[PDB]
DNA sequence: GGAATCGACATCGCCGC
RNA sequence: GCGGCGAU
DNA sequence: GTCGATTCC
């Protein structure tokens, strides 16, 4: 019984009477009333959303595990904790056999006791019928016993052993299975580790109840949450003493839940141009919903306000220009998808084309994950398709835009161009132009790209399209009769191209086309790092400089690796047989530690290629290094290898993955030297700035931990401030949550480089959008962080625009030095030396980018 | 402070129990 | 919260 | 088994 918002609440967005005479006048009354309607609907959807969610929440007593019940508990828990505290002292200050409950309740940390009570109570109260002080008391007790028993593990027994537990315990979900695991654990630890009994078998259901009972008492005593009134007093089989939820406390939850339900809307497209962003909020959508769009998706409200008066004209221009691009549903594609998707889960997943236990159980767990995946994929596919069909006939739709705290641009509606192949394929720009010679040429480039022929020079791409001219026309004529399109890397996008291509054949170069052709940057991250430090070698690796062939950084890293493999197969360390004595058995065993010579031999034996290095290098700009590579290699190639039959050479998987990681780190750090140094520097800066420098002679704070701030070339300011709570309350098998905060130095240091680059490419994208809109007449854009697109007729200019905008930015700014000025005067007196100098520049000449074909962007 | 050790791949968003 | 999916 | 810093012994 939650306070329905679907009243005069959402009524607020009066799609009939409101100062909307703006819209009306601007795009007519119909559209005006529809936008307001659509906007209104989004809140109703959000509401039902919270509803079905809140439903299951109660349906499993997880009502405590909901934002509707946490506010109260945050104030109810202290009251309770105190009561027990006092009560404990009241018994200690009195001789005579203490109460039954007190005996046990003295072992479980009071905080957990208080909480356990509150949670387990609410779960029972939200039960169909039984709410008897009898069953409830058993429940709380049963829950407390579990805590005292298995909590002992998380305290002494597994002081450190707990590590091999937590991981698998949290992996476990559902109170039931979390108990199964803790029982087996206990059966093992006793079989080896800490020895003792299990003084809980003695806990006859008697003790359980007694415990539960005393708690409920204290609960009703410290706070007023449950009433203990009699039920049918005067009946042999009806006179049942039970518990009821405080009428008031049930109203708060309902009210909190209610209001909440009205702040989570399911954002949809617009039927009229989005509201121009003029300040920190209120942009994008038109209606005045109680959930106003922020121009920046910040963590804390405080964070948002730092933008309130910031002067950044170019930023607003960009966001507004983009947000103004008119889109529409590619009907011809929707037709195809509307049909084949009702025949296949994933229209393109299976088309007819011409160490024991730790291996079988391995595959088993995959089977499960796989099907779970296929189910979540289909949920989303269904949504988008529904969303597509909904707008299939509008002459145009638009998408509002925001930025994350780093400056990257995001479309706001759930259904947007930054989707996936099907989603993108179902979307196309509304205002096209006569294609012309030039545009047609780019049309075909894009086709080659959608088919995966993007690692070859343009003439080979055009060749590819021309040689398949008949296949394409076929897929265009009868898409349901020709599956060739569905077999390409970007199936729907490809199909979209097919149709457009077929139109040109029929209509000629006058054909009005609006398909968005995308130009993607190679490794945006490494690209920018290589530009800001004029790195020629790395820059060349990421297609910054003009070459006749496309450069493949995964492959060049791969080749460097093979050089080391060879080198090690010849020379390199030999195996070594160390002695190992089992901890349990004390059994003496011989195990050989593989040297480089042997490890090299296996990898050569396996065959190392770009596939073994791709992930590692593409995650380099996210902070992963040698350590992080082990995992990737172990499960991206060594694992599947063995599981697929191969991998026989991989005797010691971990030893083999660790070696490879060492080789991939050695190989990248010499291929993209600028990227590695810039990040190391940025990491070093954030480290100092987030440190809490003090004099260890006073323990006095000379400089508190500072956040990291800087400003992108186009004026966007960013503040990195990862905060760490000073709280702590880890529960075992029930919950474990809430209890001031400070800058979290590790996150501060781990997110600086990736966040910097992203801020950088974010500014490049905005600059490009503005430059391309003012210099060239481009006015329709397809944006995806490091991917830029427009209609064919404007493709050649955007191709130019992205390079110009990139060359100009780095010719005019030394983002790293500028960065330095920003924090320099914030480095306490004592840390003015641990700050590495700015890495030296290289010999790259940014101007060459203007002539690099394969660096779209 | 000499180490026990958490941290180790970043951001955004959707769904789910 | 943990798990799955998607975008870069 | 890398690279360091929050934190234990």
């Amino acid at each position: 019984n939650t306070i329905n918002i679907a009243k005069n609440d959402f009524s607020d967005i009066e799609l009939a009477a409101i100062p909307f005479n703006t819209l009306a006048d601007h795009y007519g009354e119909r559209l005006a009333r529809e936008q307001l309607a659509l906007e209104h609907e989004s809140y109703e959807m959000g509401e039902a959303r919270f509803r079905k969610m809140f439903e299951r929440q109660l349906k499993a007593g997880e009502v405590a595990d909901n934002a509707a019940a946490k506010p109260l508990i945050t104030t109810l828990l202290p009251k309770m904790i105190a009561r027990i505290n006092d009560w404990f002292e009241e018994v200690k200050a009195k001789r005579g056999k203490r109460p039954t409950a007190f005996q046990f309740l003295q072992e479980i940390k009071p905080e957990a006791v208080a909480y356990i009570t509150i949670k387990t109570t609410l779960a029972c109260l939200t039960s169909a019928d039984n709410t008897t002080v009898q069953a409830v008391a058993s429940a709380i007790g049963r829950a407390i016993e579990d805590e005292a028993r298995f909590g002992r593990i998380r305290d002494l027994e597994a002081k450190h052993f707990k590590k091999n537990v937590e991981e698998q315990l949290n992996k476990r979900v559902g109170h039931v299975y979390k108990k199964a695991f803790m029982q087996v654990v206990e059966a093992d630890m006793l079989s080896k580790g800490l020895l003792g009994g299990e003084a809980w078998s003695s806990w006859h259901k008697e003790d359980s109840i007694h415990v539960g009972v005393r708690c409920i008492e204290m609960l009703i005593e410290s706070t007023g949450m449950v009433s203990l009134h009699r039920q049918n007093a005067g009946v042999v089989g009806q006179d049942s003493e039970t518990i009821e939820l405080a009428p008031e406390y049930a109203e708060a939850i309902a009210t909190r839940a209610g209001a909440l339900a009205g702040i989570s809307p399911m954002f949809q497209p617009c039927v009229v141009p989005p509201k121009p962003w003029t300040g920190i909020t209120g942009g994008g959508y038109w209606a005045n919903g109680r959930r106003p769009l922020a121009l920046v998706r910040t963590h804390s409200k405080k964070a948002l306000m730092r933008y309130e008066d910031v002067y950044m004209p170019e930023v607003y221009k960009a966001i507004n220009i983009a947000q103004n691009t008119a889109w529409k549903i590619n009907k011809k594609v929707l037709a195809v998808a509307n049909v084949i998707t009702k025949w296949k889960h994933c229209p393109v997943e299976d088309i007819p084309a011409i160490e024991a236990l730790t291996a079988w159980k391995r595959a088993a767990a995959a089977v499960y994950r796989k099907d779970k995946a296929r189910k979540s994929r289909r949920i989303s596919l269904e949504f988008m398709l529904e969303q597509a069909n909904k707008f299939a006939n509008h002459k145009a739709i638009w998408f509002p835009y925001n930025m994350d705290w780093r400056g990257r641009v995001y479309a706001v509606s759930m259904f947007n161009p930054q989707g996936n192949d099907m989603t993108k394929g179902l979307l196309t720009l509304a205002k096209g132009k006569p294609i012309g010679k030039e545009g047609y040429y780019w049309l075909k480039i894009h086709g080659a790209n959608c088919a995966g022929v993007d690692k070859v020079p343009f003439p080979e791409r055009i060749k590819f399209i021309e040689e398949n001219h008949e296949n394409i026309m076929a897929c265009a004529k009868s898409p349901l009769e020709n599956t060739w399109w569905a077999e390409q890397d970007s199936p729907f996008c490809f199909l979209a191209f097919c149709f457009e291509y077929a139109g040109v054949q029929h209509h000629g170069l006058s054909y009005n086309c609006s398909l968005p052709l995308a130009f993607d940057g190679s490794c945006s991250g490494i690209q920018h790092f290589s530009a800001m430090l004029r790195d020629e070698v790395g820059g060349r690796a990421v297609n910054l400089l003009p070459s006749e062939t496309v450069q493949d950084i995964y492959g060049i890293v791969a080749k460097k690796v093979n050089e080391i493999l060879q080198a090690d197969a010849i020379n390199g360390t030999d195996n070594e047989v160390v002695t190992v004595t089992d901890e349990n058995t004390g059994e003496i065993s011989e195990k050989v530690k593989l040297g480089t010579k042997a490890l090299a031999g296996q990898w050569l034996a396996y065959g190392v290629t770009r596939s073994v290095t791709k992930r590692s290098v593409m995650t380099l700009a996210y902070g992963s290094k040698e350590f992080g590579f082990r995992q990737q290699v172990l499960e991206d190639t060594i694992q599947p290898a063995i599981d697929s039959g191969k991998g026989l050479m991989f005797t010691q998987p971990n030893q083999a993955a660790g070696y490879m990681a060492k080789l991939i780190w050695e190989s990248v750090s010499v291929t993209v030297v600028a990227a590695v140094e810039a990040m190391n520097w940025l990491k070093s800066a954030a480290k100092l700035l987030a440190a809490e420098v003090k004099d260890k002679k006073t323990g006095e704070i000379l400089r508190k931990r500072c956040a990291v701030h800087w400003v992108t070339p186009d004026g966007f300011p960013v503040w990195q401030e990862y905060k760490k709570p000073i709280q702590t309350r880890l529960n075992l098998m029930f919950l474990g949550q809430f209890r001031d905060s400070e800058i979290d130095a590790h996150k501060q240091e781990s997110g600086i480089a990736p966040n910097f680059v992203h801020s950088q490419d974010g500014s490049h994208l905005r600059k490009t959008v503005v430059w391309a809109h003012e210099k060239y007449g481009i006015e329709s854009f397809a944006l995806i962080h490091d991917s830029f697109g427009t209609i064919p007729a404007d493709a050649a200019n955007l191709f130019k625009a992205v390079r110009e905008t990139m060359v100009d930015t780095y010719e005019s700014c030394d983002v790293l030095a500028d960065f330095y000025d920003q924090f320099a005067d914030q480095l306490h007196e004592s840390q003015l030396d641990k700050m590495p100098a700015l890495p030296a520049k290289g010999n790259l000449n940014l101007r060459d980018i203007l002539e690099s074909d394969f660096a779209f962007a």
